[PDB]
């Protein structure tokens, strides 16, 4: 039961990238209750395909629904979370197939680019419509994880504590690579039509494709050994399914479409691969050199798209500039999907990232 | 300068899986001089895309040029290498593309399943036509190296040596994946018209993306970081190439449509990721205790597609029906490809397989 509000209506938000967004409407959600110090509030920042529900309370399950409430990691009881759909989004916050009000048609092809820098921005402002002054921490992870970074240097004193989860803060060559392949499948599908496909048949051969491809980077190949190994489909076909892990990846691919639109997946694959914590700035350094909140950043050492390299990377730059940063590894089988699937590795470190521990 | 042989005229081959052919076509070339004792001979095996010729004198490069040569690993001095394209290929070997006996038409959706079994079977039909009664060694990586694999276990008297480069008897469950997404995008190009294109516009778009999807599988994301990182391209595109590492995939994507039917990679494909060297025997175990031959397996401990994981079952495999096993590993910036770039690492290996050491 998602939440919304309209916001740069009287003045547009300007994006980092040029031109200009208006009446940007942010889909949201909160849980649990504001204490009257108002001291425990955490922002969650949703990852890729993320939207703003990461908890139900009533039968549903969330994207994040087993670290999540009475007692949990995110414990609800203790905490005042806010979930937002993110700008570029197509699950309620304005995105590509969102009405553009210049036209009364969907933005599609007219939809600007956007980073993280502007996301962020839009998140801000709906801080200050819910009378959030500050937060107790920002948490997120994978895409989810560089909102928290970028929020860590552009608001430096808003939040005591960063929690940053399977993320590294510049995405790497052969991650760019893995993109670049997805955004191209659903580009070239034959009803992309220049991504103005909302009157016609969407892309969702291309959009299927690249899903799959998604899928492939996020967990590892000793998950996908245990769960199917070489087992067979009992009457497969050359050309389509035949492995019992390709009948698994082309119900998955087609299952995403029913809760996704393609250009929002290009519009945020570009922000994920784009992003930059230096824009805006003089260079890196001077960016991380803001942050001031106790930082904490988790390494799975089997992920495969944010691999230990990148973690690394990231770790230096931010000890380069002095950040209180606070860094954790640990293998799982789950790879980069740990963070929403091993709870026994991650409850501790979530739980005391919020807490300031 | 390739030699071509029309083989299985009078008596079709009967493949694995059903169905017969006749009138293949095998391109070959051959290398060096043939010793009076006949006992200097080697069958290389080439990879998913490789063909008939891995070397050149002239000024061209082969699919293994430095490699290759008077005084070189693979010594022109002294071997005499016999090197053929695959069935289902397409630079001269009989496979979809091919006009179909029957039709008078490119053979496209019609062409027969195949199996590394099947093209085993062509190439010993190839050396009992050169008059080859037996082989110093077969050596082969990756797809070529299910080849070595598969010739040790059918034919087990016939070689001296075998020597398999980064290739396991089994394609993991992950690897599976990416084939699949591989062959989706092919399908799915709106040109692909199920396989019979060859009147008309060819699957290009998916065939394209594809082979960017294989590059990305077949080196490190350190050797990307090294080449590429986050460099831009000066004047890119959002939907296109922003990064110097997508222009360089494009660019790769483009130039394979030069040199590859879509069809046979479909075919070879699917060759690679059903190989099972049980088949046509009890199970593996009964297989692999035939194998009679000095059997190297090199194992780079940086390969993406064929992992240590499967290296290592295969090793486990191996030893457990008493072959005669050496086994070999070492890192490389440029994972499974390695084998055709680290001559500094698979010189003695090559060196000393072929030799009978």
């Amino acid at each position: 039961s998602v939440q919304n509000v309209v916001l740069f209506d009287t003045q547009p938000l300007t994006l980092m990238l040029g031109g200009k967004l208006s009446y940007i409407n942010v889909a949201y959600q909160t849980y649990g209750t504001l204490n009257d110090e108002k001291n425990n509030a955490v922002l969650i920042c949703h990852a890729l395909t993320g939207d703003a529900e990461p908890y139900f309370d009533d039968g549903r399950d969330g994207w994040w629904q087993n670290f999540m409430g009475a007692g949990l990691a995110l414990d609800t009881d203790r905490y005042f979370f806010i979930s937002s759909n993110v700008l570029g989004g197509c699950k309620g916050t304005t995105g590509p197939s969102s009405i553009n009000p210049q036209t009364g048609k969907p933005y599609g092809s007219q939809f600007p680019n956007i980073v993280v820098q502007d996301i962020v921005k839009v998140q801000k402002a709906l801080l200050e419509h819910l009378g959030i002054s500050h937060l107790k921490a920002i948490i997120g992870g994978s895409f989810g994880g560089m909102q928290a970074n970028q929020w860590a240097i552009d608001y430096p004193d808003f939040m005591d504590n960063i929690v940053n989860l399977c993320s590294s803060i510049y995405f790497s060559a052969e991650a760019i690579g893995f993109n670049h392949v997805m955004r191209q499948a659903v580009i070239n599908d034959p009803n992309f039509n220049g991504g103005d496909y909302y009157e016609g048949t969407p892309p969702d051969q291309g959009l299927s494709i690249a899903r799959m491809l998604g899928m492939l980077t996020y967990r590892t190949d000793l998950q996908l050994a245990k769960a199917f190994g070489r087992a067979t489909k009992s009457d497969g076909s050359f050309w389509g399914d035949y492995f019992q892990v390709e009948s698994y990846l082309s119900y998955q691919g087609k299952k995403f479409l029913e809760r996704f639109d393609a250009n929002s997946y290009l519009h945020l694959l570009r922000a994920l691969d784009m992003y930059d914590p230096s824009l805006g700035y003089e260079n890196v350094k001077e960016a991380l050199s803001r942050i001031k909140a106790r930082y904490t950043l988790v390494s799975v050492t089997t992920d495969q798209l944010f691999k230990p390299i990148d973690l690394y990377k990231s770790k230096q730059l931010l000890e380069q500039s002095g950040v209180d940063l606070h860094f954790y590894e640990f293998p799982s089988d789950y790879g980069h999907d740990a963070f929403l699937v091993d709870y026994d590795q991650f409850e501790k470190r979530i739980r005391d990232g919020l807490a300031g521990n």
